[PDB]
């Protein structure tokens, strides 16, 4: 009731879910007899969204007030911690085989990635290409790993890795502070951008400068170029599994991608 | 650098000097139950991780910049980072219990942890909303928030006394108010509730301070702890004589006042 | 490259491009090659002065992208500005020999003197006269041109620089000497920091007096006198002057 | 008149000058008679650098008198600082004008490189290493001694560069009792309290609260990082006392007197 109220608010927010297709897509050729896996996964994602909205203050989520602006910062965090443990207990109910110790690490590594992101945006340590890809896989691609691992046992990991990275690159791609592939790769003029970010830490004219420097560097094309490389390799990954050729890959043909 | 970022706030709290009351209680109960030395160590540290994580959370929810030794963890690392490690440390604690401390009765450990959050949520809801406690559900509220940590320690030791762990937790939390129920035993009545609002001003505190010294509520509260200890003595004896040997380590611990 | 970063940022902006026309114009008469050293040595001095000048008046926007004062902080811009001037002195030493470089430094010594008076007037409440402002004009915008001509000459024309230099700063000021002209007593009292009404009032009192025509009057009379002077030197060396005779870009 | 106003204010303020005693103590070896132009030219350079750094670090009080930028403003202080350097160079030109004046300029050239690195680390959050801080100190403070000794030699440099390091560490040591100090780098690299201090410094840089300042004061004295300064300060003195001994080809009682004054 009172404890589960912050979680209940998020469930009413328009889901536009993307993981449920992925489990259904993996179920297509796995013939697993599904809901119990999805609902446990969904609680984890809802809690993860609930936490991150508080961590990075955003007045609105999708046109509606944020959970920490109407429920209080203290109450939202308590429900978020409670939600994860409820999901963990649910998973253990049907995961006697393949001891839940394996599912334990996937949750733990998930918090490892989110810790690295928060450290970088607090102490200002600029990331690199390899370092950023390590955090992006841990924070986002681990959720798909949990669903894939559960589905396989109750009856490919590289498929989740490639797909997991693409969604979080999407997150920074359509968004345009927090680091991004476009901003990281851009850093002709690099010293100018470094001092601008440090200045803004402690400014509308400067906000004009940063947006302009992306246009001249045209790093958005670079994100598009990397994104196409991901699709082709995963397309081979889809085709490499040829036991069932009837998979229509509808997630790949999503309109906005 | 991987684990250091994630565990930076936890070892900050683990380095604090603490009274170590929980270690005394688990050592006291071990003499009754004759628990092997190896399992006692794992139980003590698993409980210790949970307590430190709760301390990390409680500091952020209830803003307490002052803290023994060095300042609070949300003024030393940041609000975002301390919450992330608090959740991570809890999940590692559960996995630690599952790995060796518990074989096939892990469900009750999750159940005892789950109710622990429900009591904390109720307390936070009262503070934010402002609804006054009813002076009766506060005992049930304080049982869930503190007495469950004693219960989780007792339950693991038993599988490797029920009334004792519920009573001692109740007395322990009510002690902290005395050293710093008193605010709620008073509710003279209608004037206090009206003056409580609109400033939740200097004379209002003095009026509150004045009405303390006339009703002597803190003295009624003083008496609470005293009788609580005697209530605990009953259990010690009851078990001491039930147990082949009358382990009196708890009797020495009972001089907690 | 952090030291040179604020200077390079202000050099990425495509500048007005006037000294290059002037140094190329003068080289038409004096067949001296070396000019590239003169071109960039003066360029370093002007950009470094621009870095300093922008900081002192707290200009929040030079052209388009924000100024160096708002990007690298006040500390780094000043350090880079001071470092670039001494480097500019160094480049002159390598080619321009001794004494020549000493006289060269006397101009830069003088050039900072004129800038000091302007800041003193802006900071301490003071009123200038026409004579005082005219001297301040020469010491700031005319010393840079004098350096450029002096280096070219040794590798008269001095009167040309002070006439052309005086025009360029008053021409840029015209994009707003008008306030130097000035009833006068009423305007002086509000000039001492007294509020939008007084900003309106001063606008009418200068528009109704047609000080813009007065500023244009100094523009025209100074230019026509110079046009005789430039021809005077162009016949001394018997030159048609196909390039310097282009003074209509600054009109 | 008004151009010399801020420099004269900082030149009339008397302070314990050690760069002055370096020249005449060194002159006891070289016996070069002109030290009058050498001593004052270095003084103008040092005073000019002082005006810049005061505005650069926003120092409220130099030693009790109001800061030069708090009475004349930031605009005039920078203008008079740049002009003073040019005059200081002009004084140096009057002697040895035939050549070797490029030696003076590259000494001034490298001086600004060190201050830029110090500013860049302060404005951003680039934590320095032990090697990085040592080379920056040499090229920021120890270079002013190197230019002074070079002109005297024209009319040993190992002594001057290493004397610069000892002098600046004392100032950094005296500074503590948000820039960088040798205590900060030494404890950052060590395992204990590495992450805690790194987050605290980023937290203040918006400023550090009273409790947080106490924490930073608490950690330094408990890890003997303040004791680490005397570890490298005293050792440095011993090896320097050998360097002066080996060059001397006449007895020099003067330079030893300077060493005991330092510590």
């Amino acid at each position: 009731a009172v404890l589960e109220a912050p979680y209940d608010y998020i469930a009413s927010m328009p889901s536009k879910g993307v993981r449920d297709q992925f489990i259904d897509a993996l179920n297509d050729w796995l013939r697993v007899p599904v809901g119990k896996i999805k609902d446990a996964v969904r609680v984890l994602h809802n809690s993860s969204l609930l936490l991150d909205d508080f961590q990075d203050n955003s007045p609105l989520r999708r046109g509606k007030p944020s959970t920490h602006n109407i429920f209080g910062s203290a109450q939202t965090v308590n429900t978020a911690t409670y939600s994860i443990i409820k999901a963990i207990g649910q998973i253990m109910e049907f995961s006697a085989g393949e001891s839940v110790q394996e599912v334990m690490n996937s949750i733990m590594i998930l918090f490892q990635g989110q810790a690295m992101d928060l450290f970088w945006t607090y102490n200002g340590h600029v990331p690199s290409e390899e370092e950023y890809y390590r955090m992006i896989d841990q924070k986002t691609g681990q959720l798909f790993s949990i669903a894939t691992s559960l589905l396989l046992n109750a009856a490919l990991h590289r498929l989740t890795r490639l797909l997991g990275r693409c969604f979080q690159i999407r997150d920074d791609y359509q968004n345009l502070g927090k680091w991004s592939l476009a901003l990281i790769h851009m850093i002709r003029s690099h010293m100018a951008l470094l001092n601008v970010l440090s200045t803004g830490r402690k400014t509308l004219e400067q906000k004009q400068f940063v947006l302009d420097i992306i246009e001249e560097e045209k790093s958005l094309d670079y994100t598009r170029s990397v994104m196409m490389d991901l699709h082709v390799q995963l397309r081979a990954e889809i085709g490499r599994i040829e036991i069932l050729l009837d998979s229509p890959n509808p997630a790949m043909r999503l309109l906005l991608e």
